[PDB]
């Protein structure tokens, strides 16, 4: 199962959403600022993306 998208570092949200959905059609994509205090249970259909001030992906999106 695809669990990580290193290829999306530096891309916009729109492009990250399009690529994650091709690879993971059930994905629930959640957009958060870098540095967000996160304690969350594991959800296998969720993909969190952490974004910078210009809404570019700052780190490697991962399932969870």
């Amino acid at each position: 199962m695809k669990t990580e998208w290193p290829e999306l570092v530096g891309k916009s949200v729109e492009e990250a959403k399009k690529v994650i959905l091709q690879d993971k059609p059930e994905a629930q994509i959640i957009v958060l600022p870098v540095g967000t205090i996160v304690t969350m249970e594991y959800r296998i259909d969720r993909v969190r993306i952490f974004v910078d001030k210009l809404d570019n992906i700052a780190q490697v999106p991962r399932v969870g």
